[PDB]
């Protein structure tokens, strides 16, 4: 695999989102994964809809948190609509997918990184974006503006976010928390510490989608 990997320059990743207040990153993840994929498998580059994953996923708490892998089982067995369809409210409702017409996406699996394996995550980085969590609670984390992050950060993952890419010594991360944190949204992890849990706990927990 390269050196270098960048989703966006392959045209594949859409604008950085702001959830809010909504405990909704687990969605928000989860989508960026699709984007990726449908724009790899396609050529076509859309936005999905997180707001119909915090509505329709019963195995998630809607705005109190849930789970990348129960979302992309969700778009496996039924689809996704456009998010301009479904757009994000911020708040759970009940699922209108029906009433909002045929899905617009469909996918045919997800597949868990093997966790806690540097390498294992660089690879799936180099074939598609990967859903991926980490430690965000801390200060360090919240008021990040740019850099190559070391931390302070414990492994307590409580906050999912999306992998799009990575260099030499970082891994390249889009969050949910709008444009004005971070690097116009993105942060870039470092990598190569030796810690199998990944700096904030990034290599816990890694899912893609599959699509034939
Ligand atoms: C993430 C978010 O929107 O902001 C985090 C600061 C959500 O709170 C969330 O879904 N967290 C999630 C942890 C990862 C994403 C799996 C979570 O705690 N979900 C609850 C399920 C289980 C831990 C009881």
């Amino acid at each position: 695999i390269p050196e270098y990997v960048d989703w966006r320059q392959k045209g594949a990743v859409t604008p950085v989102k702001n959830q809010g207040s909504c405990g909704s990153c687990w969605a928000f993840s989860a989508v960026v994964t699709i984007e990726g994929i449908i724009k790899i498998r396609t050529g076509n580059l859309n936005e999905y809809s997180e707001q119909e994953l915090l509505d329709c996923d019963r195995r998630s708490y809607g705005c109190n948190g849930g789970y990348p892998w129960s979302a992309l089982q969700l778009v496996a067995q039924y689809g996704i609509h456009y998010r301009n369809t479904y757009p994000y409210e911020g708040v759970q409702r009940y699922c209108r997918s029906r009433e909002k017409g045929p899905y617009a996406a469909k996918t045919d699996g997800v597949r868990q990184v093997q966790p806690y394996n540097e390498g294992a995550l660089l690879y799936s980085i180099a074939n598609q974006p990967v859903s991926v969590v980490l430690e965000a609670a801390g200060k360090d984390f919240q008021l990040y503006r740019g850099g190559i992050f070391v931390g302070p950060c414990g492994n307590k993952v409580d906050h999912a976010v999306a992998a799009v890419g990575y260099g030499p010594n970082y891994i390249l991360i889009k969050n949910s928390w709008g444009t004005g944190w971070g690097e116009n949204g993105y942060i870039r992890i470092k990598r190569g510490t030796g810690n199998s849990y990944g700096v904030c706990g990034l290599y816990t927990s890694s899912f893609y989608p599959v699509k034939n």
